[PDB]
């Protein structure tokens, strides 16, 4: 009855030679992770970039998440502060213990539980498609904007800095986004616009948990998406449909469809391949930032 975590993605630990070049690097892995949709990348022990968000100024207003609308079938304001403050509360109110002291496994556990329980309502809320635009990137930016350290400067130039990757893409003739989690918010099963390559990088906070199936695999989700979503949103195009696409991994995998999962803890790189779906949630309090690619 409970839930079985699918197998685990391939973590990639580059050395220092092997970490200059992102999309370099990419195209190297790319045999084995391709495979399985999404893999994760720890960067060097010393590559440790500040966070440059305009903390002080930082506000929005989140999106309110009912985690079992399908089955069943508000705007209030914060601060990164007051988020946190509110996040922190919910969790460990929840669980009955600190928040660092819950297991990955039992959160995610949970989370699944709750997207399919009828007798339980749990609401959250997701500061989620946040415009790096409106407060800055978490990574430091040569924009004049902010005030970079010596010590940044490095990371405002490095090619893992979110806000140098080529966004451009080639035909005849883009910015970061930044996601602050709470515990259990998520995103439904989605690629991205025009097949693209996402990277993902987790600036601090706890986990994110990500479940990922490979490229070769995208038309056996659809059609088991299809064939199991309410027959009131069978017709819609997929650019609709996939606004609530929330599905049990278990259940993708009894119908034969390949899924991997990780924990991207703070610090760490997710990227996610062509056509490669993808969905996920958080673990607790945590900020990210992503942006999509092509090559
Ligand atoms: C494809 N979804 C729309 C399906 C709906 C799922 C859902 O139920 N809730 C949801 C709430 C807010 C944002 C989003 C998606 O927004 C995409 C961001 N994009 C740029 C800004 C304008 C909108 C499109 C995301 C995609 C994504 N992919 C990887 C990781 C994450 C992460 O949260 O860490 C996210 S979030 C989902
Ligand atoms: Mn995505």
């Amino acid at each position: 009855a409970e839930f079985v975590p699918p197998p685990e993605c391939p973590v990639f630990e580059p050395s220092w030679e092997e970490f200059t070049d992102p999309l370099s690097f990419i195209g190297r892995i790319r045999p084995l992770a391709e495979k399985t949709g999404i893999c994760k990348i720890r960067p060097p022990k010393d590559w440790q970039p500040p966070f440059a968000c305009e903390v002080k100024s930082f506000r929005f207003t989140p999106r309110v998440q009912r985690l079992n609308e399908l089955e069943a079938m508000a705007v209030r304001e914060y601060t990164l502060q007051s988020f946190g403050e509110m996040a922190d509360n919910f969790k460990s109110d929840y669980f009955n213990m600190p928040v660092h002291m819950v297991p990955t496994e039992l959160v995610e556990k949970e989370f699944w539980r709750l997207v399919s329980s009828i007798e339980e309502d749990v609401i959250v809320e997701y500061g989620a498609d946040i415009s790096s635009k409106d407060f800055g990137s978490g990574f430091p930016v040569k924009d004049g904007r902010r005030k970079i350290l010596p010590e940044e400067e490095e990371y405002a130039l490095s090619g893992w800095n979110l806000n140098n990757m080529p966004v451009l893409e080639q035909s005849v003739l883009k910015v970061p986004w930044l996601y602050v989690g709470m515990c259990f918010s998520s995103f439904c099963w989605h690629i991205e616009d025009h097949w693209s390559y996402s990277i993902n990088y987790l600036h601090w906070g706890e986990p994110k948990t990500w479940y990922g199936v490979p490229s070769h695999a995208a038309e056996q989700l659809e059609e088991v998406m299809r064939e199991l979503a309410p027959e009131l949103f069978e017709s819609q195009p997929d650019l609709l449909h996939q606004l609530v696409t929330i599905m049990n991994p278990n259940v993708l995998m009894e119908h034969g469809v390949p899924v991997y999962r990780t924990n991207q803890c703070a610090g760490e790189f997710v990227v996610t391949f062509p056509r490669a779906y993808h969905s996920g949630f958080n673990q607790g309090y945590n900020f990210a930032e992503a942006v999509n690619f092509c090559t």
